[PDB]
């Protein structure tokens, strides 16, 4: 597969990296994508991301790399969500304290893409894209296991930041999809598998953080479960 724009997206020239994601966007409409194929185009992405040094071309930078969601075929979804967070995870440790921020910002708008991703829009939800976003959860930010095999012949460590963010705002972006509404029972089932989630890694971890955040996170006050 060639994809030529992938190494432009980091240039120093933000006409180019402009340039470079709309071939991007083309080629994305345009076999199938690969493991691999996904780990290149989001390490460039990323890097598209971390030259962004304005604020207002980095909020669009975010929406606009969360919102490729909707342009993908059905069957690559999956793939490009692991790649998104097998890249986040092999970077984390990575980003100093000024360029974090936009990083921040840019796992917020893909979980909360993904999140509107499940809907359906009276069966309000996909159970079976629900299941893809879920799983990757638990594969990803709360992973009972401290590595993820990518085959194995690649082997990612999970890093403790990216739980402990994922946690901050996880309550955040399932009400704003609207999952905490009470009176539904298929959004009150999502939001306790969510939760089991986060209760087996309290249960589990090693990390005084990430257990105390995950005990945190799990008292929010906005969650149904601990409503009258």
């Amino acid at each position: 597969k060639s994809m030529p724009f992938i190494k432009h997206l980091a240039s120093s020239d933000r006409k180019v990296r402009t340039a470079a994601l709309n071939s991007l966007h083309a080629f994305l409409s345009a076999s199938a994508l690969t493991t691999l194929d996904v780990l290149k185009l989001w390490k460039g992405l990323f890097y598209a991301l971390w030259m962004c040094d304005r604020a207002i071309p980095q909020q669009n930078l975010c929406n606009e790399l969360a919102d490729l969601i909707w342009q993908l075929p059905r069957e690559s979804v999956a793939t490009w969500l692991r790649g998104f967070w097998a890249t986040m995870a092999r970077e984390w440790t990575g980003i100093d304290v000024l360029r974090m921020e936009k990083f921040l910002l840019l796992v917020r708008r893909v979980l909360g893409a993904s999140f509107k991703w499940m809907k359906k829009d009276t069966g309000a939800w996909d159970q079976s894209k629900v299941d893809e976003v879920l799983g990757l959860l638990a594969e990803w930010p709360f992973s009972l296991a401290e590595e993820v095999r990518i085959t194995g012949e690649i082997v990612q460590k999970i890093p403790v930041g990216m739980r402990l963010h994922v946690l901050d705002i996880w309550v955040d972006e399932v009400e704003r999809v609207g999952l905490l509404n009470e009176d539904e029972e298929e959004a009150r089932m999502i939001v306790q598998r969510i939760s089991d989630m986060v209760d087996a890694l309290e249960q589990t971890t090693k990390s005084p953080a990430v257990r105390t955040r995950s005990k945190d996170s799990l008292g929010d006050d906005r969650l149904p479960a601990n409503r009258r």
